[PDB]
């Protein structure tokens, strides 16, 4: 059947609604243990982690595994990285307009495959991002703040109106009360604290 694409680069076509087919490239970060059809992907030029069933999803076409080898790395400062994971943070960034904005978030883990990158989520957007946080730290754009469910089906009641259903796919080791959630008809990875 299919080979193991974790750690590999890919390209594929994508068809949204009745729009045309667009072409994408990305790096496959992980294959979800509790749903091996789901892959976590970082598409080039964007810093969120997206969940796609690359082989089932009929909006995917012309899936091709690239031959690129992602340049590996050993990181710039392990202790800073270690002590940063699991911590609340303030992340400062330049908008499209050029002005500066600052978001509150939480550093989740070291990203797979891409060693100098970190899983992080935010209060204003509780999904899974990834950034080279050690550099934003040294640039002064990041500040640290003072301090079993996997596989289960779940639904999030969001008024007004309807709800979303999905699956819990990952437990964050650094904060075991936090989980990744894949919802149906949405390709972001949601990050919630399930008390
Ligand atoms: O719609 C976008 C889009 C457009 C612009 C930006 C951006 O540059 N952006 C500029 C940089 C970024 C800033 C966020 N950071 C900056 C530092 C801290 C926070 C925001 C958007 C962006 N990036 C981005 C993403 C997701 C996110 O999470 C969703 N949030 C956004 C706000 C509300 C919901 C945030 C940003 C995404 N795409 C592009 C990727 C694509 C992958 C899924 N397909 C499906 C199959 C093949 C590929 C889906 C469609
Ligand atoms: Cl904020
Ligand atoms: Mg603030």
């Amino acid at each position: 059947s299919r080979r193991n694409i974790v750690g590999c680069r890919i390209q594929h076509g994508w068809k949204e609604g009745n729009g045309p087919v667009t072409q994408w490239k990305g790096t496959v970060l992980d294959q979800v243990p509790v749903n091996p059809s789901l892959y976590l992907i970082k598409y080039d030029g964007f810093d969120c982690v997206y969940g796609l069933e690359l082989n089932k999803d009929e909006r995917v076409s012309a899936l091709e595994v690239l031959p690129d080898r992602v340049a590996t790395s050993r990181i710039s400062d392990a202790h800073l990285a270690d002590t940063m994971i699991g911590k609340a943070v303030e992340h400062m960034f330049e908008t499209e307009d050029g002005s500066k904005d600052e978001w509150r978030g939480m550093v989740l883990a070291r990203a797979p495959v891409m060693n100098t990158w970190f899983y992080i989520t935010y209060e204003k957007d509780p999904v899974l991002y990834m950034y080279q946080l050690l550099d934003d730290y040294k640039e002064g754009d990041l500040r640290i703040m003072p301090d079993s469910l996997v596989g289960k089906q779940v639904e999030y009641a969001k008024e007004d109106g309807s709800k979303r259903t999905g699956m819990v796919i990952h437990q964050v080791e650094a904060k075991p009360s936090v989980y990744f959630i894949k919802f149906d008809d949405d390709f972001h990875i949601y990050v919630y604290d399930l008390v």
